[PDB]
């Protein structure tokens, strides 16, 4: 027969079977968690697909007796123990950069949003607000600030930090980023300025966006501790993990006024929502369902690609055939 | 004694007296319709200082027995009639560019916000939707494109078109704009591409957005008739003038689907409310209180450099003496 391949965490297949549907039997489990999970799954399952709605640890791995490879429909992988995975004979694979500018464009929106107050006007105007003179047009857009001279503070200057410092120039941002895993002379390359520490880019930056990974060295990479280094009145961003923002220190440093706002596209526990968390009635405050990636032409593109790696993955070679593994050290 | 200048749809001075202290005598009306001035002004002012709340016709002109000089605070001058003003002997001058790039910037925290759905995806967090799976993601962000290889179909560049357009770029638009007023070349000056008629434009245009002034010529651009000359499904930004589109037509077009969307920062009839005008209940209507200019700066420098214009006036010679006289012809 042909091998078993599963949609762990979703229901819809109909943009991969036409390319798995000679060298695979497709399946879905729409699971909500693993214990969501089939047993002919665990027991059979060759390759599995999954989203970013459910975790993998260790355990659950271990459930599985014949999956041989793991692809992530998606640019994070770190809801996957990738290492585990990997002593276990798994390979774990992603799709890099198919929504690499989707999320540049919502990282600007954000970035805007906050200096332009679009998203609060609008929203204060459907409060039912009056706004007639100047006065007040002055009082209702308080805080909308002159962009240029503004300096962004980038963290990790990857696919997406970089088609964020390339936009951000055009509005007259300062650059400058934080990278300790990068090589030196990047910055030359894209005329941009680059800082050592961390403390040294978030003191000196009006606005700090993130844009690395969840890795083993970075969860709550912005803490209590941490926020005290931003600039008083700082602005923050955050379209790649919810894991590197301790909600807490953020949800206080926004009632006291430390940072002027946030806009957050990712949660430390998602699904989000206003009713619950430590971000509950926090101040000056916008959110966005985790959606930063998102374009129907993105969408289809790392579903095709996902699928193509899993069908390199049964009828080549593992590692060997694969075109973005992410685990390889640990195989 | 010292001149008599007023400040008619405004009451607040602070920022012009230091500057015009010892040549002119400073008086606010705060009014809100033009019999709303006191009779002293009318027959005594020499200078004016207005924003945009407040409209003066002829008949509003020929009520200033000794009025010499208007001086908008601002950059549009549509509600000033400058002819009749002229005619009667009344420069009429404004501020030509203090926030030329606090609009830009929000005219593309609009056109993001249409492409991306920040807002909307904000707003629908707000109204407790769910958003879980990936399923629902794509659901709640539908619509959501890919910005690379849009067209965008700038309609007047001038100040802001122009910065608008520069920051377009980066973000892999394809820009064109339309301008019958500008000279030949600006198009290769900026390596732009440039079309000959608004149906052009329009035609090929995937977001609209405006950023000419309002004059004789072009009053309600956005037509029933060049609506039906949009693309199917497009989006349309105006951060200009209100009087350049027939909300009506606007109204009917998003409701029927033809536009999939419209940013306005300025609107026919200002105040703007959601609870009367064409606009009502219209679909996917994002709107801003007319703050696109706004960013405590940009107040200021126009404010200060506004009356430096009145002290050039009363201490030298119209229009001699004036930086930003938009009436010359008319004296
Ligand atoms: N919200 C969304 O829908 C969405 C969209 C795309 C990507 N993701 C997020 O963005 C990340 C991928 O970005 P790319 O930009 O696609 O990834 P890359 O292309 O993997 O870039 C990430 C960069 O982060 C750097 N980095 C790691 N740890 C760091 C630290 N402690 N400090 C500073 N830099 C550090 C790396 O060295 C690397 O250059 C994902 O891991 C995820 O968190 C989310
Ligand atoms: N929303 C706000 O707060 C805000 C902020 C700045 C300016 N204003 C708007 O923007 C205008 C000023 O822009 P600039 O960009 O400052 O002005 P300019 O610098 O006066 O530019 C306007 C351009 O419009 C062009 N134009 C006139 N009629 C046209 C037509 N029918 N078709 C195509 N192009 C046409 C002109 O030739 C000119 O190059 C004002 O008149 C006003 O309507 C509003």
């Amino acid at each position: 027969p042909r091998p078993l391949v599963a949609l762990l965490d979703g229901r819809d297949c109909t943009v991969e079977m036409p390319i798995l549907k000679d060298v695979a039997t497709v399946a879905f489990c729409d699971a909500q968690s693993t214990q969501e999970i089939h047993e002919k799954v665990l027991n059979e399952a060759v390759g599995a697909l999954m989203y970013h709605t459910i975790t993998l640890t260790r355990e659950d791995l271990e459930k599985f007796k014949a999956l041989r490879i793991i692809v992530r429909i998606g640019s994070g992988f770190d809801n996957i123990d990738i290492k585990s995975a990997g002593d276990l004979g798994i390979a774990v694979c992603n799709v890099p950069a198919a929504s690499v500018e989707e999320t540049a464009d919502s990282t600007l929106c954000h970035i805007l949003n906050l200096y332009r107050r679009t998203t609060w006007l609008h929203q204060a105007l459907r409060e039912g607000t009056r706004v007639q003179s100047v006065e007040q047009i002055r009082e209702v857009a308080s805080g909308a600030a002159r962009i240029r001279g503004e300096t962004l503070g980038i963290i990790g200057l990857g696919r997406v930090g970089q088609a964020v410092a390339l936009r951000a120039k055009a509005f007259g941002f300062n650059v400058l980023f934080y990278d300790p895993y990068l090589s030196d002379g990047i910055e030359r390359a894209l005329g941009l300025q680059r800082v050592s520490t961390l403390q040294d880019l978030l003191f000196h930056s009006d606005c700090v966006t993130l844009h690395c990974g969840l890795n083993e060295h970075n969860h709550h990479l912005i803490n209590d501790f941490t926020v005290k280094q931003m600039r008083q009145g700082a602005f923050l961003v955050n379209t790649a993990r919810g894991g590197l923002v301790d909600e807490k220190a953020l949800a206080q440093a926004l009632k006291e006024g430390r940072i002027r706002g946030a806009a957050l596209d990712v949660h430390e526990s998602e699904p989000f929502s206003f009713s619950q968390g430590p971000l509950k009635d926090a101040p000056n405050l916008i959110c966005t369902p985790h959606a930063a990636w998102y374009s129907e032409q993105a969408s289809i593109e790392m579903r095709e690609e996902a699928a193509r790696e899993i069908r390199r993955a049964i009828t080549g070679r593992i590692p060997d055939s694969l075109k973005n593994c992410v685990n390889k050290d640990h195989l």
